[PDB]
């Protein structure tokens, strides 16, 4: 009723899945409803990048051009002449949601097809990487291109960040990046209690799609993996971060 209340208040659809890995308790609300995953895919993309490369390997310098810079490139646009290491690209992608960073990493790992193949390998049958940024944000209701579900994103994120799709040093790298995300302050972070660490990746796409996926680290006890996905009825709809923050609060109350 609380999630439905938020949907009502924000004229939005909520997609929620949370797993407290310390109790195996779950919170679900339209967990299997598809949403354009938007930039949350960047987290899973770095996960695959990390699976593919030694930590040292991430020091490879990637040269790119202005062709690669499409819309939102806060970091990559500044280093277009000097290039960026894969690590620096991962940093930009995760922490600034740098689209060109995501695209260059996605190319590095073998493209959307390779990302999808690696997600199927980990048993994510639902996430459908098809396109680069910002093209992947163009998802209509009912279309499955570049979509996933809260359950699938949580399950996949957990696999890379917490489970065994990455060795510990790489998991730590992925977690450190997401912990130091700069784009998520008003989302999942705005809905956790004090002293809870959040490692998150935000996204926003067409139809007022506004997403945040996270691993949340309580003061005591094991991490909670959470996806809060939202979409609205109208193509050019604006989103309200407050919905994600409020939905996160409901999750945390349920897990308490």
């Amino acid at each position: 009723d609380d999630f439905a209340k938020l949907e009502e208040q924000f004229d939005a659809k909520l997609g929620i899945f949370a797993l407290d890995t310390g109790t195996n308790r779950t919170v679900a609300y339209r967990p299997d409803e598809r949403f354009a995953f938007a930039s949350t895919i960047k987290a899973l993309t770095v996960g695959v990048l990390l699976q593919q490369k030694s930590i040292e390997d991430l020091n490879q310098r990637i040269t790119y051009t202005r062709d690669d810079l499409v819309n939102y490139n806060p970091i990559t646009e500044k280093h277009v002449d000097t290039g960026m290491t894969l690590k620096e690209l991962a940093d930009a992608s995760l922490r600034y949601s740098d689209n060109a960073a995501q695209n260059l990493i996605l190319k590095q790992i073998g493209g959307p097809e390779s990302l999808k193949k690696e997600l199927r390998k980990i048993g994510d049958e639902v996430t459908n990487p098809e396109r680069f940024e910002p093209e992947l944000n163009e998802v209509n209701p009912g279309e499955t291109q570049d979509t996933s579900t809260a359950r699938a994103l949580v399950t996949s994120l957990r696999a890379f960040a917490l489970e065994d799709k990455l060795p510990s040093e790489k998991r730590e790298l992925l977690i450190d990046f997401m912990k130091r995300n700069t784009t998520g302050d008003a989302l999942i972070r705005a809905g956790v209690p004090d002293g809870f660490e959040v490692a998150d990746k935000t996204g926003a796409a067409s139809y007022g799609t506004r997403n945040d996926i996270a691993i949340i680290f309580p003061p005591k006890g094991d991490p909670v993996v959470l996806a809060v996905l939202s979409s609205r009825d109208k193509k050019d709809a604006k989103y309200d971060d407050k919905l994600i923050a409020e939905a996160t609060k409901v999750v945390m109350k349920a897990l308490n």
